């Protein structure tokens, strides 16, 4: 079977470390995940499947921190299922330096490979992070409500449709220059939340909870991220805007800061009309 | 499916390069190598497997 739903093989030899998937389109976190008509990994995914590659190549953990992650090209699966590596490259400084790619089958020429992700990852220990105040948080963020419909509606409007297992915001506070999300599981996958650190499903409702801070294109790019504990079923998004940098705290039902994620950046382009 | 009858994964990590295999004894280099009443590798087998290996 698979190591994991991103890490489908271990391929490593000699020279590097390796894993190695082969995305049908079938999973959920593809069909599910349409961006202007082409089913696409989610964002999220690449962190996954980043964690998830060290603990095996370390041989399993909490602490985790990824550093300068970037997010080049989107990883389009259509009627052919496509071939997708991470290779993992350590230092002596106890960095680990990922990249995740996808071979492409340019017919008439030779198969070269497609970078989608690349990044650090440091094995550093658990900050102790305040708990968050979610009765205050709610309070501050009281200038309007956007329901799960609307959220969903606008994102269809603007050619990305997310299926029942990428519709995770229940609803959006809105504030000044910060938003709070209320994430949930959509229970069509409550019976894979074991299978993930990072679930797709939640990561990528926190990463779609940006729009509530009033179009953010590729490149991305990511400053800092820590692992501080699990995911829960239930979380909450705290987004606060910081050049065209935002934060992003991922939060169980207490204000327990699980995920923190420090300065995202995405490539701005003019909205239409 | 497996890479090679001898090296039915691959299990790398940072540390090793690795290949492990779960025998059965219903492969035929076992129930058809028995000696003294036991299904036992052949010699010849962990000669394969090193080359399939390092390959």
């Amino acid at each position: 079977g698979v190591i994991h739903p991103f890490l489908h093989q271990n391929t490593s030899d000699f020279m590097e470390q390796r894993f190695s998937s082969m995305f049908t389109g079938q999973e959920f976190f593809l069909s599910d995940h349409v961006i202007k008509g082409q089913r696409v990994l989610p964002s999220a995914a690449y962190l996954e499947m980043a964690r998830a590659a060290i603990q095996q190549a370390t041989g399993g953990l909490e602490g985790l921190r990824f550093k300068n992650v970037v997010w080049t090209q989107p990883l389009a699966v259509g009627p052919e299922p496509v071939q997708a590596h991470i290779e993992l490259y350590p230092e002596a400084n106890g960095e680990i330096v990922f990249e995740i790619y996808s071979d492409s089958k340019q017919d008439r020429d030779q198969t070269t490979e497609i970078v989608h992700s690349q990044g650090s990852a440091v094995l550093c220990s658990i900050p102790d992070i305040p708990s968050f105040d979610l009765s205050v948080l709610q309070e501050q963020c009281s200038l309007r409500t956007l329901s799960a419909e609307q959220c969903y509606d606008a994102f269809k409007k603007m050619g990305v449709d997310y299926g029942p297992a990428h519709r995770g915001i229940e609803q959006i506070l809105i504030g000044q220059e910060q938003v709070l999300a209320k994430l949930s599981l959509p229970s069509s996958v409550v019976k894979t939340q074991g299978q993930f650190g990072l679930h797709p499903s939640l990561l990528d409702a926190a990463l779609q909870s940006s729009l509530g801070l009033m179009s953010l294109i590729l490149p991305f790019a990511l400053e800092e991220m820590v692992i501080v504990g699990d995911c829960s079923s239930s979380m909450w998004a705290l987004i606060r805007y910081r050049v065209e940098k935002f934060d992003i705290d991922l939060c169980d039902e207490n204000g327990n800061v699980q995920v923190r994620m420090k300065g995202f950046s995405t490539r701005k382009i003019a909205n239409v009309s």
